[PDB]
Order: structure tokens, then sequence, then C-alpha cells
């Protein structure tokens, strides 16, 4: 991370209301991104925010932490898929303000059902199964709302890894526009 | 964690009386959390403090350190569940000023009984067993007073991992309100 | 640990004559605490000092370095138990200035006999045994005086891990008062 | 990396709109380079940018994130191959603004087909197989266009590791010119 | 280690001519202690210096570098045993300026003969044997001179680990006084 | 690395247009060296640069990146061998400005053929074989040009490790002068 | 390493033309030592420099880099042995300016023949043997000139680890004077 004069590159971008997510989503990442979101919203609750997304996914709770925040602050959060928006990453992509969900020409998106683990007594394994099946329904329901796709379709399309091109993601309703030029973005 | 000119993202939020508990609770974390609280209470014993919670919990003793400090200082501590508030995290979530305990739409909460270990001679195992059971009952008593539930209900509901949605947590008495809009908070 | 404005949360508290012990006690930790105590004593040998204790204890020699420095300097050292004060931690807690040894409602204190080990020749094993038995007697005598309990009692009550609640510690004479309010301390 | 009183050598060069890519390409490297590009573009959308490349390659999604950002910003991104530009490194080199894709005299370039893996059920291995074969076409089509070589020539030529000298890279269409002098660069 | 506002806690004490030695003794620690002694000497060759000691000792050559430097520089070096001063650590404690060698009430001191190793041919083991026997004898001669005890007695007393309280240390001649109050120190 | 007030020792020397290369040559080292050369050339493309070389060698491509950059920039680059210049290190040494390639009295240089490895199918092993045999031939031609030795001599002399004294390095044509005094350098 | 005020203890000493070598000699160390030497010589080629030495030795080539640089620069480099100077460390001690090679009362010096390895074909074992033997001879020739002993005696006396007291080192011609007081130093 190079320094700008003193800011680290990411911090310099943060200054222009730009948040970069380019790693898997774990508690730390959500924690950092949530603080950044709250900070900006405090700075100016009216000014829009840009969240770049390039991650393989991660913890469902970490993602919902980021998700609920994006929706909770007044600022509208624009999402840009760069590289790959997989699993919870793709979910955050579609979580962006309607009409402000972008991706780049060669961007990729991948949706699929939650993954988990259960170990121990039958009673414990059942508790885990029940919980992960519930999380899948919640996620699916929210995804159907974001994309405009029927719940039944999300369910069926997420059974196994579903990789999509930037065009397909548009077609599916995961993003609103594919950015090509430095002017295609509404920012300028 | 990015910087803020020269601060640290969390130090930045700290400046606005916001502490972020976003990791497993251990002696380290407890000491940082307690210090931040003591600091803020010194800065202004009148203004309230907001403690965001997103952790899988941890040490009972570390937790109570945070718990006692919360009730100790003059400032009223408001809790906010983001992502997941499990085990001691949930205990702490419910420890915020009555009426100022929050969670976001998709936040999750989980309560369960203490976990521990014992090794050695029968005598030592019994000393340890007596300690954990006693801690369990102590925690149950505080959780009951906090939620309003009857002790016997808390005892049975924590036998196994008990996962709750923000609405279930609200209806249980773990939190007071589910934030949805930036102005749904009592602050803004 | 976050920063304050430049500072460190602990560094910031140190400015208010507050030292935080929240880990196992080893040489490193002891040197830090001691240097902090000497530094504060150099600043104003007349001003009081608050030492927060949340520690499972550790090295006996390391703890005595802290102990001796506490008594050595002019400032009166007040101890406050947070979470857990076990073995040497409990000794340090009881070591605070008579009348200024506090604990919080849910704090725990654990007293027990010294732990150690020895390997090698019978002669070597006897040297260690002789020593650990002597340290225990030295420690027991100090504790008895600091608590008011008769030596015989300290001896029998430490044969095995003895966990005590804030109330029991008060009763045992390990602490002077249990805190709950912000202005009920010696500072107000 | 040495300092420049107070900058980081790489940070100092970033000031002159120079970005050094000198390691394998992963999500970290891509997030840093993409951020540097955005920053520069934000600094002055009119000025050019130099991207020095010397890397063994890396993640395809990480590289495309860099690729898409290069075309996406208004500024022209000139690429200079130094040492070795392999795998996604060569891809990126060829992605520079046409006419401004350079290589020093003894530079090396290596192109080859993607690499990956798959474990699991036939259905899952099929999905992974289809994806990788698809990414291969996608990249091959971009390289075909950037270089002017027909798709199937790119396919056959990248079947096994293909090492090209600077003269061969020029001939192939990967670079526009082999630099020798400092001022010989279109820039100065 | 906390900071003091731009200094390190130890650097702050260094400003008051106080050097802390609270870790095993190796080349590193020695290089730092010597450097500090030299610095303090250049600053004011007339002002006294205090060396707090709490270490299990360590390398002999390292310890002697510190020993010789203490004698070499003009400032009188006062030593204060805190916690434990064993092996080379005890040796350095006894090396303080006569009449200014201290220990706190519950400090501990341990003396013993050198430890070492040897691998290889007979000739090689003999060389090492002679060296360590020589080192032991050298150290014993200094301890004798410093304590006032006869050489024969130092030899017999260090055959095996020999632990002593502060009183026993005083009565043996390893220290000159046991400090109790912040006023018992020759300083104030 | 110590500091000079506030640069780090290498930064301080970088200010006098002196670059230090005292480690094995890998992409990371190459990237730092190249960036230093570029920075200096940007600072003042007229003044000469001094490159101190003490390294066992390393990556051929990492070395060539440095090689090319040296020739690439406007500033003439003087090389000085201290300790040892082996393999690619010796190569860089010889790559210094003609007449300005130095070595100290007891400096050591070594030349040998490239090292590498191959694993996998015969086809893949052939690709690796042809490439290392090509690189060797490429390096050999540059060494011949830089030393004045006929290719055939360079080929036979690099078959096995070939260590040379500073004087032998001079007679071979690897360097031009053997420094002894502070003025024997063309700078003074 | 503590800080002196904006300065690292060693850095503070470097200001007074004092370089501390208290570790094994590897490429890193040599690089840092050579740089500090060049720096000091650039700062003022007239003022002498003091190189303290407490090191087990290490790489021969790294050692010679330091050696050649000490002789090379104009400033006279005084060496002071503290603790132990072995292998290349003793070589460097003996390398100081004639008449300015010191040692402290209990300092120790050790000389031995080079150590190395060799694996592979008989031809390569031979290349390695000749070199190790060549290096031994080169080093013994330099040590002889600087000590006054004939090569023949230097070789014999280093066949095996040869530990010498400060007094023995003086008589052998490795040092010129054994310092005792801070006045017996020509600088003071």
């Amino acid at each position: 991370i190079p320094t700008v004069i003193a800011y680290d590159i990411y911090s310099r971008l943060l200054k222009d209301r730009i948040i970069m997510l380019g790693s898997a989503i774990d508690d730390n990442v959500a924690n950092s991104i949530v603080s950044q979101l709250l900070f900006l919203a405090a700075e100016d609750p009216e000014k829009e925010i840009s969240l770049y997304i390039n991650s393989p996914g991660g913890s469902i709770t970490a993602g919902m932490a980021i998700y609920d925040t994006m929706q909770f602050i007044k600022p509208k959060v624009s999402t840009i898929c760069i590289g790959m928006a997989a699993s919870m990453g793709a979910f955050l992509l579609a979580a962006g303000e309607k009409g402000k969900r972008y991706a780049l020409p060669n961007s990729e998106v991948m949706i699929h059902q939650p993954l988990g683990g259960a170990q121990g007594q039958a009673t414990e394994i059942e508790i885990a199964a029940k919980r992960i099946l519930l999380l899948r329904d919640k996620l699916n329901k929210v995804l159907a709302e974001r994309t405009g796709q029927p719940l039944e379709v999300i369910e069926r399309d997420t059974d196994r890894d579903n990789f999509k091109s930037a065009e397909e993601a548009l077609e599916y309703g995961l993003i609103d526009k594919i950015l090509t030029h430095l002017e295609h973005h509404h920012h300028h």
C-alpha cells in the first residue's frame, strides 16, 4: 500500500467516498467496511458513496453486517463489480442502490447456495442444518427482491455454482449497467 | 484499517463516542474495550456511548469485565448488533441501557450455556465443574433480569445453541428496537 | 489498540495515572508495569495511582517486582479487579493500598498455592522443591497480613484452587469495597 | 523500500504517475494497483500513466480487475515490460494503450493457457471445467484483438509455455516498440 | 510498551538516567545496554546512572560486555535488583558501584556456575571444557572481590543453583542495602 | 537499519546517488533497485549513479530488469564490488559504465552457467531446456562484449563455478580498477 | 531499541561517529555497516570513527566487505572489542587502525580457520575445497601482516578454536591497548 502526501492509497480514496473491497469477507473486513460506511455517512449523509467489489465471498454474518449498513445509512451506496463478485460478494453487488449497481466489461459474478459445517451429536448437527437452511431462505428472498427474479428461480439457479458474465449479470438483474467509458458512470 | 487525517478508522469513530467490538472476546479485547469506555467516560460523563457488537463471543471473565465497566461508568451505553452477537456477545448486547439496545434487520443473535474444561484428579475436576455451573447460573440470572424472561426459561433456552433473528431477539427481550432507517435511532 | 489525538488508548489513560494489567504476568509485563509506576511516581510522587487488574497471574518473581514497586514508590496504588484476578493477580489486588482495593460486582478472585516444576537429578529436584515451598510460605505470610486472615487459614484455603465472588473477596479481606457507581470511587 | 524525505520510493514514483507491478498478481496486488489507477485518474484525467511490469502473473480475476480499470480510466496507460511479463503479466502488458506498449532489450514475455483445479462430484468438476475453458476463450479473444493474431493462433500458441524475446513479442503484436534510451520513450 | 507525549516508556526513563534490564542476556540486549550506558556517559559523565535488573541472566560474553562498560564509563552505576537477578544477572547486580547496590524487600538473587555445551572430537570437547572452566574461575574471582567472600567460598557456593532472599544477598555482600521507601535510595 | 536526522541509512545514501545491493537478487530486490534507478534518473538525468554490489546472484530475469534499467536510464552507472559479486551479481558488476567498474582489494567475483529446473512431461522439460540454454547463450554474449573475452572463452570458463580474486577479475575484463584509497575513485 | 530526543539509541550514537556491531556478520549486517561507514566518511573524512565489536563472526565475504570499506575510507577506524570478538569479528578487530585497536579488561577474542560445505560431484567438491583453502590462506596472510605473526604461525594457531583473553590478544598483536578507564582512550 503506497503512501500519498500522509495517506495510504486506500485512505486517499476513502477521502473521495470510495471504499475498496478486494478480499474475502471475514469479521475484520466487515468491521473495517462498516466503520468506513458510518464515517462517510457522518461526514455527509447526502453525498453518495462508491463501493468497489472484488471478492470471493466469505462469512454470511460479516456480509449481512456490511449489507444492513449500506441500507441503514442515508447515503446511497453505488456498487461496482471489478474482477469477481462471488458468493456473498455478488450479494453485496446486488445490494447496491437500485440503478447504481455497476460492473466492468470483463467482470464476473457468481451466485450459489451457502456452505457450512456441522460436527458432533445428531442434535447438534440438526441445529446447524436448520440454521443454514434458514439463512439460505433469507438470502434467497432478499436476492429475489434485488434482482426482480422469482424466488423459485433464485433457488434453482443457486443449487450449484452459477458463474455469470457481466452481460448475464445485467440480464439476471444483479447489476443495472455495464460501465465502459470513464463517463458511463453517473459520477461524471 | 485505513487512516483518517492522522487517525485510525476506529480511533476516528471513537472520537464520536463509538466503540467497535468486532472480534472474539478475550483478555486483550476486553482490556481495549474497557479502556475505551473509561476514556470516553472521562472525556464526557454526560454524553452517551455507542457500542457496536459483532463477535462470536469468548471468555466469560473478559466479557464480565466489559459488562461491569458498562454499568460502572456514568455514561449510558447503547448496544447495536451488527452481523452476529453470539455467546458473551449476546450477553453484552442485552447489557446495553434499557431501551437503547438495537440490531439491524438481518443481524443474528445466539445464546447458549458456558463451555469449559477440567483435567486432573477427581477433586480438581469437581472444583472446575462447580465453577462453570456457578458461572452459568450467575450469567443466567443476569440474562433473565435483562430480558425480563423467567430464570427457568433462560436455563432451558440455553441448553443448546439457540440462534435468533433480530425480530426473535426483540420479542425475547435481548434488544429493544430494530433499526431500519438512519433516523430510526434515538440519536439522529 | 486504537489511537487518540497522537497517542495509544493505554498511553492516553497513563496520562490520567491509570495503568491497565490485562494479561498473564511475565518479565516483559512486569518491566512494563514497573517502568510505568516509576514514571508516574517521577511525575508527581504525591498523586494517587489506579491499577486495573484482569489477569490469570503468572511468574512469581515477575509479580513481586510489581508488588515491591507498588509499595516502594510514594504514590498510593489503588487496585481495581476487573473480570478475573487469579493467583499472582489476586496477590497484586490484595497488595493495593489498604482502603483502596476494589472489585466490580461481577469480578472474580482466585487464590491458590504456587505452581512450578523441576527436572533432573534428585539434588536438583530438592533445590527446586525447597525453593517453591519457601516462596509459598513467603507469599502466604504477605497475604495473611494484607487480608487480616491468620496464616493457618491462608495455608488451608490455598491448598487447591479457591474461586471467590466479589462479595467473598470482600469478606476474606482481599478487597475493601465493591464498586458499582462512577462517583463512588476514591476519585470522587 | 527506502524513503525520500517523507515518501516511500514507490510512493515517490507514484507521484510522477508511475506504477510498478513487480510481483505475482493476487487480490492484494490488484486492489492496490486499481486504487493507484483510480487515484491518478482522479488527480489528473488528462495526464498519461506508466505501468512498469515485471511479474510471473497470477489470478485471472485479479488481472482482469486491473485490465478493466486500465481501459476504464480516461488517462492512457503505457506499459513497460522489464525483466519478465508472464501469464496475466503478459496479458496486462498487451493491454496497454496501443502504440504505447514497451519492452526493454532483454525483457522476456511468456504466454500460456490458464491453470486451475477441481475436486468433487462429476457435476462440480464439469462446472469447473466449463468455466476454465470459457475463461480461456475470453482471454484469448482479448489477446487476439490486442495483438491482431487470429483467435486460433492464440489458442495453439498458448497450449504449452511460450517464451518470447522482446523482438518476438514485437513481431507477435504484444508490444509496439522496444525501448533503449530514456528519452526515446514517446513521453519525454 | 506505552508511549509518552514521542517517547517510549523506557526511553522516557532513559531521560532520567535509568536503564532497564528485564530479559535474558544475549548479544542483542547487551548491545543495547552498552549503547545506553555510553550515551548516558556522553550526555553527562558526572551524573550517576541507575540500572534496574530483573533477568534470568544469559550469555557470559554478553554479560561481561555490560560489566566492562559499567566500569569503563565515568558515571557511577547503581544497580537495583527487582524480581529476580540470577546467573549473569546476579553478577551484574554485584558489579554495581559499592554502596549503591540495592534490592527491594522481596527481590530474589540466584548464583551458580556457568552452563555450556560441547560436540565433536575429543580435542574439540577439551578446548570447550578448558574454556568454560577458565570462564568460571574468572567470574568467581570477580564475585569474590565484589562480595568480599573468599574465592573458595564462591566456588563451593555456586556448585549448584543457589537462591537467596534480599537479606541473604545483603549478608553475602551481593548488595549493600535493601530499599523500602522512595527515600531510602541515595538519590532522594 | 539506523536513522539519520530523518532518513534511514540507505535513504541517506540514496540522496548522494548511491544505491546499495547487498542481497540475493529476486523480483522484490529487482523492483526496489529499478525504482531507485528511475527515481535518481528523474531527480537528475545528468549526474552519475553509484551501485554497490555484494550479492550471491539470483533470478536471471530479475537481474536483467536491473541490467536493462541501468543502460536504459540517462545516468551512467558506476559499479563497485564489495565482498562478493557472484553469478548474476558478477553480471551486473560487469554491466557498469565502461572504465567505472570497481572492486575493493579483497573483493570476490564468480561466474558460472545458469541454474534452473524442470518437472513434468518430456514436452515441458524440452521447453525448459531450450529456454535455459537460450538464456545462457544470451548472457554469455553480453559477458563477452562487456569483458572483451571471446564467446568461446566465456563458454568454457563458466562450465563450472569460477571464483576470481579482484586482480583476476581485472585481468579478465570484469572490472576496470581496483580501489584502495578514497581518491582512487574517479569521483574523488 | 529505545528512542533519544526523534532518534534510535544506535542512531544517536551514529551521530557521534560510533558504529555498534553486536551481532553475527551476515550480508544484511555488512550492508548496514558499510553504509554507516561511507556515511560517516562523507559527513567528515577527517574525524576518526569508533567501531565497537561484540560478535561471533559470520560470512567471510560479508566480513571482507566491512574490512575493505574500513581501510578504503579516509577516516581512521578505531576498533573496541567488548564481550567477544570471534571469527570474522576478531579479524575486524585486528583490522582497525594500528594503535587504535582496543579491548576491555574481560573482553575475549577467538580465532579459527574458515568453515564451509560442499556437495555434489568430485569436481565440484574440489572446486569448493580449493576455494575454502584459498580463502583461508588469503585471510591468514592479512591477519599475519596486521598481527606481526608469520603466516605459518597464524595457520597453526587457527587449526582449532583459539580463545584468547584481552592480555593474550595484546601479546599476539591483535590489539594495541587494553582500555580500563575512560581516560586511557585517545579520544577522551
